């Protein structure tokens, strides 16, 4: 467990500082081994600056050699901006500023909990998001007879209902991943294939993962339209229904929508609202994803259906939303951030969003007032965070 | 040696023509020889359509058995495009359609290889031989995705790099265009630029990429115009990794290392620069053998030999003037010509590859001749345009 800290500032081009700013960067970077990362890059917006990014890594929580390092670095003639990972608010929260950077979190994380062998085999595909490095090719699980089973149960069950009760982006998505990923009662998909399959059609990346993260770790890695999904299957006892996200659910649920271009924008704007955000606006975002992403439904024409990937992994909500018992509300996300919800039960509100460019634009006008100290941005050539200095 | 060929078509969601489409791609996908890979995606353009691609390799040119597959497709109910590689006119110019595509190109070399002319001065160093075979193997071997090995240069090797590294750098400050002085510092701070070493690669490449999206592939050899021109599009520069012979540090013909990492490098990094790359790139996509030759003369006159205006002052900013002190010492006096850039007219123009130039052009800003070479793209004749996707690294067509 490890407590991540960036510092930033900003320096123009023939700076009498330079030189000496230099020679300390070499410095630390030799004989302070907390510091992981010192790079230089062009500035986004001054065209004769240079922005420089200190990264550090320390044991514990509110390390006061980050102080130490700050007032050197200070001394030499610069203002830094510090972010930290920390529950206090001494400085502002720390973001992953690149797609590798998402490796932090690679460890950072029941009907079968009475199962020793169900439990050996969680454990033994965990160990495969535990090691996975950005770059890597996502390794392939070789499935088991049972396994397989109740992939199969699950597939065919909610194949009869996606045609009546899914969004037509799922069902215009589903022939697709059918015929390029294997999609089929009798396989189950992996992820590498997938992952390749919506990099073609959107961007959008997968990671294995080995189970939950923090609301802040699996937003964050929405912005940089990297999707972490599970690989393990639900335990064959109970096949209609799993309290957790399994293979199923990620397949079957959320993987169709993001192959849908405004869909995958509003996602990762999700993802963008998080980066940096405060941990009273991340709930507000985790709460807005649940009633979105998670158990969202669209309207089309007279018609209410379901885009929410808890609810299209699900035989149960499916057969339920549509019940009159079941209250439905435009989506709006200053009334659904704040609107409780069960976890273990159906839900007994639905929000339902009109368009996905228009649910993009309303999550992006909603964390436009969240407090940060930086202006955060995505840029589609370099794939990455641009940061400005403009608040 | 092959030739490739890719036949597109587009189909409705919930056609009852795709079920014996479907039926038929599984045949043709277990049974023609020539088939490398089928594939269907999303449309870019009609939100309720699939788009279908399917790709070959035949030995022979014009060969006649994509006839029978497009007769084939087409009585399934479709309405097949094929594009080709061929110096026959009959298809439309087939180009690699994602990124990754670009490891078709990995073996299409041509010259400054392994294979030297006589008059190379290390043609008979069979140290130097070897060594070039070793490392035409690594960009030979290279996939896209792969790390970019790096190469355990030889003491010899660095100090080849040293002498030139320390005899354009005196040059840069007073010839160089600012993008150069502003990018190079940060070359030495982030990427190991310095008389000491030589810079890997993949270091570069990373670097690049944060910065305007660029990367980096290592490359045998030459390529032809239009697989380079081509890569351009992706934003992929491809780039040798050997050193030039020791024997005579301050000049090669080759693009050798040196070439790529001080005069090529600095200017991508550059936004403006970098979109003007591509556009050229994107230019070269699908376009006519003769308009290959029209871009490649642009190429020539901007990205390897052009200069800027500051001012009153003239500075270069192409990649073969800043990697050649003679040719840095040339460009500034009365002994040459500078026209004003102009694709319409440059095009035409004829040059020499074995001495100074005798003609410069000289860009008034990378922002103008983006799109004066969107202009000259769009005199073309293509049969339909095309962009870049960035999200999915990829060309998609459009309909003219
Ligand atoms: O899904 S794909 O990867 O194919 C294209 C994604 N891309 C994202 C950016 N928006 C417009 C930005 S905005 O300025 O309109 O907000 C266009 C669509
Ligand atoms: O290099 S950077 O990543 O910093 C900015 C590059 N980016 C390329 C795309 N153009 C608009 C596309 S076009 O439609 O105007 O050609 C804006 C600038
Ligand atoms: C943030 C989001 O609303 C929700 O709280 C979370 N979802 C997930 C998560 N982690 C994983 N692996 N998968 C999720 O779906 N962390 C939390
Ligand atoms: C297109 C450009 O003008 C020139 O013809 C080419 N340059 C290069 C090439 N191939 C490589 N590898 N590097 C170049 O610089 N082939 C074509
Ligand atoms: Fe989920
Ligand atoms: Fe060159």
């Amino acid at each position: 467990q490890s407590y991540h800290s960036s510092i930033f500032f900003s320096i123009s081009k023939g700076s009498d500082k330079i030189g000496g700013l230099l020679e300390y960067l070499e410095i630390i970077k030799k004989h302070n081994i907390n510091i992981t990362r010192i790079e230089s890059r062009p500035s986004k917006t001054e065209k004769k600056d240079y922005d420089f990014f200190l990264d550090l890594e320390y044991p514990t929580e509110n390390n006061k050699e980050v102080e130490k390092v700050i007032k050197d670095l200070e001394e030499k003639g610069v203002k830094a901006t510090t972010l930290q990972e920390s529950s206090n608010q001494t400085y502002a929260p720390w973001f992953p500023r690149k797609i590798s950077d998402l490796d932090l979190f690679a460890n950072k994380v029941h009907p079968g909990a009475s199962d020793p062998v169900y439990r050996e085999r969680r454990r033994e595909i965990a160990k495969i998001a535990s090691t996975y490095k950005h770059g890597d090719e996502i390794p392939r699980i070789d499935y088991t007879e049972e396994e397989i089973k109740t992939w199969g149960v699950v597939y065919n069950r909610l194949k009869e209902l996606f045609p009546t009760n899914a969004c037509h982006q799922h069902a215009y998505i589903f022939p697709l991943l059918e015929q390029n990923c294997g999609y089929s009662p009798d396989n189950i998909p992996q992820l590498q294939d997938i992952s390749n399959f919506l990099q073609e059609c959107t961007g959008w990346r997968i990671r294995p993962v080995q189970g939950l993260l923090s609301a802040r770790d699996f937003l964050n890695g929405l912005a940089f339209r990297v999707f972490h999904a599970t690989q393990y299957i639900r335990h064959p006892s109970v096949p209609l229904y799993t309290p957790e996200p399994d293979c199923c659910h990620e397949l079957l649920g959320h993987v169709p929508l993001l192959a849908d271009p405004d869909f995958a924008d509003f996602s990762q704007e999700i993802g963008l609202a998080s980066i940096g955000a405060s941990d009273e606006d991340i709930q507000l975002l985790s709460t807005c994803y649940w009633f979105t992403v998670e158990f969202g439904l669209c309207k089309e024409g007279d018609t209410i259906r379901a885009y929410g990937a808890g609810i299209l992994s699900s035989t149960g909500e499916m057969e339920h939303f549509l019940t009159d018992k079941a209250k439905k509300l435009p989506f709006n996300p200053f009334d659904a951030c704040n609107t409780e919800y069960p976890i273990t039960t159906f839900q007994p509100l639905y929000y339902v969003a009109e368009s996905f460019q228009k649910a993009k634009e309303q999550m992006r006008q909603f964390a436009d007032s969240f407090k940060k100290p930086f202006s955060i941005r995505y840029n589609p050539y370099t794939q990455s965070i641009e940061i400005l200095d403009n608040k």
